[PDB]
């Protein structure tokens, strides 16, 4: 099974955590941020993630391949309850998780973004307007102050660091990609709950965590 991504994208980091969970191998492939042509070959439009079967075949999007890798050994990992209050924490965060993480994606060594070309393409795309991105690392003290206190928020609500429900649900799969990224972001005052979840999952996902490109 090969498994074609960027390694920012939160849904193809999904897709990676399965796989990671149940220790099933996947060779990994990362696309360029302009690459069109491959993604159109394989699935019709330019989307990540694409999971190649061992049968050879193609299948995109990122919660089918969440479900459909989960069965592959016939134990299913993702059976715990999912938590209201987890997914208005998420909505949230949502509004306004991207104003950190975009300028600082465009601005990282990620193998999707290795060329000129690449780069800008994503940031053409992003970039609301020329050079909002650095209006938004401008206003980055007022985001990382509102990120830290959502964070103490979502420390009172992590059951067990290795499954923020008490058991592995469709939750851990919402919440850690976004973990993930936001350990781009250097100043955030991690607290001590979500920063053992984020270590924990990521020791389990085989997924690594960013600090050390931080900025």
């Amino acid at each position: 099974m090969k498994l074609y991504i960027y390694d920012h994208c939160p849904y193809c980091l999904k897709a990676r955590m399965i796989f990671g969970l149940k220790n099933i191998p996947v060779e990994l492939h990362v696309l360029l941020n302009d690459d069109a042509e491959t993604p159109t070959r394989m699935v019709g439009q330019k989307q990540v993630p694409i999971l190649q079967k061992d049968d050879s075949r193609y299948m995109p999007e990122s919660m089918d391949i969440v479900h459909y890798v989960d069965k592959l050994d016939g134990k299913p990992l993702l059976t715990g309850k999912r938590s209201p209050a987890i997914e208005e924490w998420l909505r949230k965060v949502n509004g306004y998780a991207n104003k950190l993480l975009l300028p600082r994606f465009a601005k990282s060594a990620f193998d999707e973004f290795s060329t000129p070309a690449a780069r800008k393409y994503f940031v053409d795309k992003k970039e609301a307007s020329a050079g909002n991105f650095a209006d938004l690392l401008a206003h980055s003290d007022g985001l990382i102050k509102n990120i830290s206190d959502d964070l103490r928020a979502l420390d009172k609500l992590i059951v067990k660091p290795n499954a923020v429900n008490g058991e592995l649900s469709e939750d851990d799969i919402q919440l850690f990609p976004l973990l993930r990224n936001l350990t781009l972001v250097a100043g955030i005052n991690w607290p001590s709950r979500v920063a053992d979840y984020r270590d924990n999952m990521a020791k389990q996902t085989q997924i690594n965590l960013l600090s050390s490109m931080a900025i």
